């Protein structure tokens, strides 16, 4: 056999060298030589401190670097030339893997918060020469070389394959102390009009005085615009710059987000969408960013008209990227999404407070597409009306109550049956938190697990309907009464119907047929009836 | 399968000799009835297969009862129904000689006929039970007078106090035997029903026959009144015991013939502070009663405070008479009227509907000067059975936790340093919660140097397993059952007395180590917990962090790692390990499904 055990449970450092020089790290016995850009694990087999010497830098070996606390600790490189005090920054981050990541670098950091590879170049602006160039992956950061961050300037460009040149201005920390926020312009090598845009924000602690004497900054590079699609459909979008009059076309799936590097935030630019697979036309342009010269208020809504002409008022959410220096995300969403899960084709109308009732835009027939829904204005007194099949229109229902289940009883046309629906209104899960999801369901659903086919009938009614084994079916039309009931029979002729059982009484109920267990359980405004053969002892 | 009731006023012979007033069974399909000493011939060819009223004047009533037996009452076509609650004596009166012939008792609910032959010539009189000491009816009950005036008040003076019946006579207008085929129903003139959640003492006043009448009525109770006449305008006044309400003013429950007072559809009670409550009065006319009716005092809303907090309700003024159930009304009857709730030290709520029949809503209350919220569940239903006109509004906690672990436990929201104790066998509402879309909880054994568990989502309905351990002790599995009753998510914490969902079975000659993969934003609380699986061993495992979306494990051997899932059946994808002696080993990985348990088998290839 095997040894049965109880389920009880059971290189702590990783050092990277981003200094621009080869380093030698020795404990205060064990040595590790690291090239520039390489990382290696580290363990201590004085206390828990190391000593770092930058090879070929002309700097003394920094002693007594304790690696136990986390944060950014600055050490003074000892041969000061002319009151220059160059600093080595040791950054320690305790990651989620319970491993302290240790970065040896200069205090100037460049953060790539874009989705593409960015090349950072070390530039001598007096000589016109690019000393070195390092690549930064998306979501990563790289520093200027140690020592060179004080004297040399910086340039950024995208990945060469994109054929965009270096930034037309430099990234100089003494200029960034007075002007930390800057749009970085990169001209194209294939089109004079084509111009890639970065947006740079520089940030530091305003209490540390060393940033007035040394580049102790972080330089975050972002996309100036990000477009998120939280509709339940895809769209093709069209960005128009009012200045110099360019238009850029692209595609965006449901749930997706895309960065744009083709617009500058000093220009007024506009968004237009054309939703795919939906009875709506292309939208008009809405102002998603104003310029420094223009004074347009940016649009909070986006109108799409269907093929009949009725409007749908989508909403635009703006989120400023933190530490981004004015770069933002725009999100197109529908304020309501109605899910028709009744099985019957459902018409939805919108009625205002003092306004009249109008039909909803883009209503199709069922297999049921999700229906984007908005009111004509943003009143809390606005309500909606529902119609299921050949039923009468509903009472005014509220789609604003977050986390609510409501029974809706519809009287029906030319008969005395009634349709019973369950309406759930929730907020969308995760990133769809600003979208109110309205599920329309039948209130009663019966499911057959008896092993064979069955016939069901409400006992105040001569109208019977079958139900196959393993098939679920809703119970739409019901006869009027306070308590709702049902009866079962086998499909053989001259078999007898059962006693009536209340289909709204939650719990288990036994029922003899010529023992059947009916369990009755509510789930998201829908009472589910489950029929089964009782495989236990009878209660009497 | 037959039962014959001889109510003819004579003795009959059925071909069974049945005397007058005696019932007897019968089987066999027709019979013949001889009325002995009546001066009539033998009625024969009496079919007993169909139900109804058949005339031969002689009447045979056949009723197919609940015990599917053929009830066969032989009678005259003049029947007196006792639909009152007391025993009624019926007398056969000869008004030309002042002469009472026979006296027949009628129990409540049943009916008794006039004698055959004497119905067409002699009049009738009713009275109550002679233990009540009330005389006969002052007027006579003559059916020719009832053919023109079918509805009357029957008055009975006391023998040392006036008793009243309401008589209505009904018949088929298309019957050819008009001018005595009729039914004479006797009802109480008034019935008062209490559908309040408190008892009251009531008092009936009247303008004519100035006579106050005081009595008591419990909750859910109904009482007939025989001391008033429907020709009199009379008034009802209630006073509820064990309430903070005072006595009510008199409202008009019956108008007279000569008066023009409107019948009050409402009844206002006032509390000890002066705030009003508008109870409603439902009137139900008794069918074929001749205008006798039932009045019903009910509250339009009953608010049940099941939260455990002190709750105030306002109506858009404050509610009157503010756990006992709270009767609630609005100032008027508009569907745009809403209410506001306050619970404890929280702000007032959004406008809530008490008219939304069959609804469960979640109400979130921002508390005063702190960033915690109170989460409530509001359920609005109609009452059960006879309470269907009352709207019942239950205020409940949104979340309730229940300890069935056997030991005491401590609970904590994972974004909070504030922990709450929880004794064994104790229900507790989770009122105050931190803000956020995903509400979570953590458990810990009491005492320091004990670690908290992984967070689990308390809004995800179903079964969730959670691993817990004391300091230096082994792990035990907690079953967390999360179920929604009605605006109340009950969390039940028990110790799992079932095999664990996973069994790591290392059949190979290689020591492994396994851990749950980092999902990364996340709210699983993932920390590194590695387990050692020595060669030829087995150990049950439950997810270390059940709040993760994608859940896989990572097995590790000789600085090699392999992610494997734990729900699929696997694909026997082997893992190649480079051993320090220079050779290579190959570990086959399979997942079998033993019922609810998924077993991971690592073998040698």
């Amino acid at each position: 056999s095997l040894v049965e055990l109880d389920p009880a449970p059971i290189a702590p450092y990783r050092i990277r060298n981003y200094t621009g020089f080869d380093v030698i790290i020795s404990t205060k016995t064990m040595t590790l030589r690291l090239e520039d850009g390489q990382e290696a694990p580290w363990s201590f087999e004085t206390a828990n401190s190391i000593s770092v010497q930058l090879v070929g830098s002309g700097f003394q070996e920094v002693k007594s670097i304790r690696l136990t606390r986390e944060g950014e600790f600055l050490f003074g490189l000892k041969p000061k030339t002319q009151q220059v005090l160059h600093k080595l920054l040791v950054e320690i981050k305790l990651g989620k893997d319970n491993i302290k990541y240790v970065t040896l670098r200069s205090p100037l950091l460049v953060e790539n918060d874009t989705g593409i590879v960015v090349e950072l170049g070390v530039y001598d602006a007096h000589e016109g020469h690019l000393l070195k160039i390092e690549r930064i992956n998306p979501g990563e950061s790289k520093p200027a070389p140690v020592g060179a961050a004080y004297f040399k300037s910086l340039l950024v460009r995208p990945d060469p394959g994109f054929k965009y040149g270096w930034s037309s201005d430099t990234l100089w920390w003494r200029d960034l102390l007075k002007r930390p926020t800057k749009t970085l312009v990169c001209k194209s090598e294939q089109y004079g009009g084509e111009v890639f845009y970065f947006r740079l924000h520089a940030r530091w602690d305003q209490a540390n005085p060393l940033t007035r004497n040394y580049p102790y900054m972080r330089l975050k590079l972002t996309a100036p615009l990000t477009i998120e699609n939280l509709l339940p459909y895809d769209f093709k979008y069209k960005i128009y710059d009012r200045v110099n009059k360019q238009e850029w076309n692209n595609f965006l799936r449901k749930g997706g987000s895309i960065p744009v590097h083709m617009v500058d935030l000093s220009h007024t630019f506009l968004l237009g969408i054309e939703m795919q697979d939906t009875p709506f036309q292309a939208s008009e342009f809405v102002v998603i960013n104003t310029g420094n010269a223009d004074d347009f208020k940016k649009d909070s809504h986006l109108v799409v008209k269907d093929n009949a002409g009725m409007p749908l008022n989508l909403r635009l959410h703006y989120f400023r990227i933190p530490d981004g220096g004015g770069s933002f995300k725009v999100t197109v969403y529908s304020p309501y999404v109605i899910l028709n899960k009744t099985g019957l084709d459902v018409s939805v109308r919108s009625k205002g407070f003092m306004q009249s009732a109008r039909a909803a835009a883009g209503q199709t027939l069922i297999k049921a597409r999700p229906l984007m829904f908005s009111f004509h204005n943003d009143d809390h007194r606005n309500r909606a009306l529902l119609k299921a099949g050949d039923s009468e229109w509903s009472k005014p229902q509220s789609f604003d109550a977050i986390g609510s289940t409501t029974e809706v009883v519809l009287q029906t046309a030319n008969r005395n049956a009634e349709i019973h629906l369950g309406v759930t209104v929730d907020s969308g899960q995760g990133k769809y938190k600003m979208v109110k999801v309205v599920t329309l369901a039948p209130r009663y659903v019966i499911h057959n697990k008896l092993g064979e086919d069955i016939n069901i009938r409400e006992p105040s009614s001569s109208f019977w309907i079958p139900l196959k084994h393993g098939a679920h079916r809703p119970l739409h039309w019901l006869q009027r009464g306070a308590v709702k009931q049902l009866c079962l029979c086998y499909p053989g002729v001259d078999n007898q119907w059962t006693a009536p059982f209340n289909i709204s009484d939650l719990g288990i109920t036994h029922l003899k047929i010529a023992l059947i267990r009916v369990e009755i359980l509510m789930e998201d405004a829908t009472i589910f009836l489950n029929l089964s053969m009782e495989q236990r002892n009878w209660p009497f």
